[PDB]
């Protein structure tokens, strides 16, 4: 029963949403953000990328410290206080949310807290702390994100059945943990809890973890990870039963045990689904597909031209950077600029150890597309830096169009591997060929020089590896 | 004496030398390498880049392990065995040497061990393990490297007066160590020994460590390091005297103490000089300058057209990657290709913690060149990744031509900062502008996305910082 009139309303304050809102404000538009939770930053900041990366950094340091022992530096076994780790995680998060609130204030962007739902083509109704707020807008930006997949046969109401948020709460270190899903989130959480002392089982229906990534990359990764996790591929969960002494899980498939297994906790990390069906978007005339996605064009417009949608809710890949860039474009289009969201590439990174990172076309995709392509790889066993840094199990891979010589894809498996994507990404966006990359002088000794070296393998000029293109 | 005939003789088996030799072989030329010492890889592999990076990795892990205590993971004080660390260092060197030997064998490149000197324009004489060998060549490639600077008033015959090789031998951990020279090598060794327990003093004649780098970058580094090291800037060593209980060093300048200071060891890391005067190059008609450089053109030719020179011995910067690329060009030119060595940029990295890395023009150089430029920086205090990884003091800086918007230089201070140079390097080589970089989608949350964000700061679209370019 309180009414507001604004130019732009943004539904959701995640990466996509707040980036869109801030861009609108910087472009001189009157902008209001609606968010059901009490802080900004959405899933990414509060229960996603950031806390997971904090805990993963902790895990990495623990394992490195232990790995120093054979080289003459012996730390004891660490004394660990989970409450303190949790407190630190919360500190990084609170620092960042404080930052976002500060920036919203600085850009004079009003934040309305509560559940927003459309009531008309130009009207969004918010139910929150201050009662009901009716927001009349010229433009709306839908950025309401996604949520974890739940399965009907699983008692998701038992506290020992976790999703990613539960896992990131760090309630305890379960003696035995099952991760359902060999995707990125599952493997990352597995990494975290393994470093803390948990015994890790991973169950995955596909024949490979991180299924979109190439076989050769994932092979290095799997070789590394099979020493610490019990990987059960091409296997599925058929039943989950809560009992007093634990969660009993029945599996069927190639690596399934005969008997149901007892776990102290089960992380259900099957995937995520969009929140498009929860907005009464139809009342604004907006089309929502059967899977809950709100599909948009290259200017991020829904079927209703003055209503935009960005981020996870718009489609895959569900990644923060995609949402940020989409938000920027939507804001710019609303401001009247003729901009489009049409990136050649979108990078993906699994912050496991070693990291698995890739951008552009994978070899799988290249073979299905049927274009003449050639791969070039540099093994980290040949890298001075990787050996000197005790991380020789890695590989840098570039994929080239055979005729044009343009780089069309790249991948790294290795410590700090993700940090190498930038160059590759830039290279693809600029339409670089192998010669461009190879002739650029990369610093030695670094991990990223492998990018250059891979290019050299293609050029046939490589001298840090045997050169089969020699004569 | 034994006499042999070859197409190409390469004097020196360092990065430059073996890269040139391997490239010549890959191009179908009969090739012989001459090396006075019994190992391959030269300074870089044996007493330079590789061992220093190994020890620095050890130091970094020790410090991170200690830093976890504040977050709830408490390792004890480490129990350290210096003999075992040294053994590990030696192991990385040996593995890599083995690799190089394997590659030389595979390319059918013969290695003649001994001291090489020119006797004529087409004759090089080697005195070595297999006696004296006379090599008649069509082309020679001089790659005989550099050596540490010594000072006449310093008793360099005392075992407590070190150069970098001594430091890398790791014979003991001196309670108190003086590093003379605030260059990269000195700071790296200071980092290693501080991590091992040494108290570190650094003397530098200039008003900043790493004088070649911009002041703001080094300011960020200096703030981190001034708590761990006693930095004496604008200070000079006037006397060094060996006594029974230690080495007494007298210094003058603003933060130098009045009285001579006692150190258990002194590392002399003032710089390196080329080995050009020690080859009898004059007997081949080759011109050597007064300080020992053998100056060369863009095809790496000396004043004698069939004689080439590459690496440290030809000029600054004395870095491995420069030498490798020069070696490739020299080999290609000898094979009859119209190739040139003329890179737009050559990257530099100090592997301190945080790392200090830069490529292209610094602000000093841009001013000195008279270019109208604009800088754009992203502070790591605003990076989710840097905060979550406990490395928030960093900074990423891009320098753009103000009119063309082309990137002309870049720099990073921060953990893993060096790994970010590749993208920047590539961007400058490709003549990218701020928009090219900004519109490339960088993965979140990473350290390298800062590069993209820095570009956004220039473009005026940044939403992860306040945007003073806003409307
Ligand atoms: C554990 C985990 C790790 C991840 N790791 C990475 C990673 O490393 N890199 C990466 O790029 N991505 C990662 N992701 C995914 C990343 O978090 C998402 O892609 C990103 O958060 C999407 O941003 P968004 O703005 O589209 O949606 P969200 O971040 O989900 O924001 C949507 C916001 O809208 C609010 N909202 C929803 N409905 C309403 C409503 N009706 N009214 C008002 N407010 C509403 C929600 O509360 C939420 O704050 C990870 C995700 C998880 C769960
Ligand atoms: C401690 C330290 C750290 C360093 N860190 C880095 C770094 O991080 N990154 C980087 O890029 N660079 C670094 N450098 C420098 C790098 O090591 C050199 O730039 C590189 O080794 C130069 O290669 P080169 O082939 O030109 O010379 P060298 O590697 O010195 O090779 C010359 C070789 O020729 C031999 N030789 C000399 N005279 C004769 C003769 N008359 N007959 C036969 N053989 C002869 C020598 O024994 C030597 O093996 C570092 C150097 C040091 C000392
Ligand atoms: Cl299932
Ligand atoms: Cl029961």
């Amino acid at each position: 029963s309180t009414e507001i009139k604004t130019q732009v309303v943004v539904l959701g304050a995640g990466p996509a949403g707040y980036s869109a809102a801030f861009r609108c404000a910087d472009l001189g538009l009157e902008t209001v953000i609606v968010e059901r939770y009490n802080t900004l930053g959405g899933v990414c900041l509060n229960v996603g990328c950031i806390p997971s990366k904090a805990l993963l950094h902790v895990a990495k340091v623990i394992e490195e410290a232990k790995a120093l022992a054979e080289h003459g530096i012996v730390f004891g076994e660490p004394k660990t206080d989970i409450d303190k780790i949790r407190t630190w995680k919360e500190k990084v998060i609170n620092q960042l949310t404080g930052g976002l609130a500060g920036m919203a204030k600085g850009r004079k962007v009003k934040v309305v807290n509560g559940l927003g739902k459309f009531t008309g083509a130009n009207t969004l109704e918010v139910e929150g702390e201050n009662g009901k707020t009716v927001i009349n807008f010229d433009n709306a930006i839908i950025a309401a994100g996604s949520r974890p997949i739940q399965l009907p046969f699983i008692p998701h109401e038992d506290p020992r059945i976790w999703d990613s948020t539960d896992a990131l709460e760090l309630k305890e270190v379960p003696e035995r943990l099952l991760v359902m899903g060999g995707g990125i989130i599952g493997l990352e959480m597995g990494t975290v809890y393994h470093a803390l002392g948990s015994q890790i089982d991973v169950v995955e229906m596909f024949d490979q973890v991180i299924p979109a990534a190439d076989k050769d990359i994932v092979k290095v990764f799997t070789k590394r990870i099979s020493k610490k996790f019990n990987l059960m591929l091409e296997t599925k969960v058929t039943a989950v039963e809560a009992k007093e002494d634990g969660i009993y899980v029945t599996m069927e498939g190639k690596k399934a045990p005969a008997e149901p297994q007892r776990y102290d906790a089960v992380l259900v990390a099957i995937g995520r689904v969009p929140n498009g069906k929860n907005l009464d978007a139809g009342k604004a005339g907006v089309e929502v597909d059967d899977r809950g996605f709100i599909r948009v064009d290259k200017q991020l417009r829904t079927n209703v031209p003055h209503i935009f949608a960005i981020g996870d809710i718009v489609g895959q890949p569900m990644l923060a950077h995609k949402g940020v860039h989409e938000g920027h474009v939507a804001a710019e289009v609303i401001a009247g600029k003729k901009h489009y969201f049409d990136p050649k590439v979108i990078p993906s990174i699994a912050y496991t150890e070693p990291e698995v990172a890739w951008v552009g076309l994978t070899e799988k995709e290249a073979k299905e597309k049927g274009i003449s392509y050639e791969t070039a790889t540099f093994p980290w066993a040949a890298s001075g830096r990787a050996i000197a840094s005790d991380c020789a199990d890695g590989m840098t891979k570039l994929i080239f169009d055979k005729e044009s010589h343009r780089v069309i894809g790249g991948a790294i498996v290795g410590t700090n591997g993700g940090e190498l994507l930038g160059e590759i990404g830039l290279a693809i966006e600029m339409g670089c060929d192998a010669e461009d990359i190879a002739l650029t002088i990369h610093a030695h000794p670094t991990l990223h020089e492998s990018v250059g070296l891979a290019a050299e393998v293609f050029e046939g000029s490589i001298t840090d590896l045997p050169n089969p293109k020699a004569k």
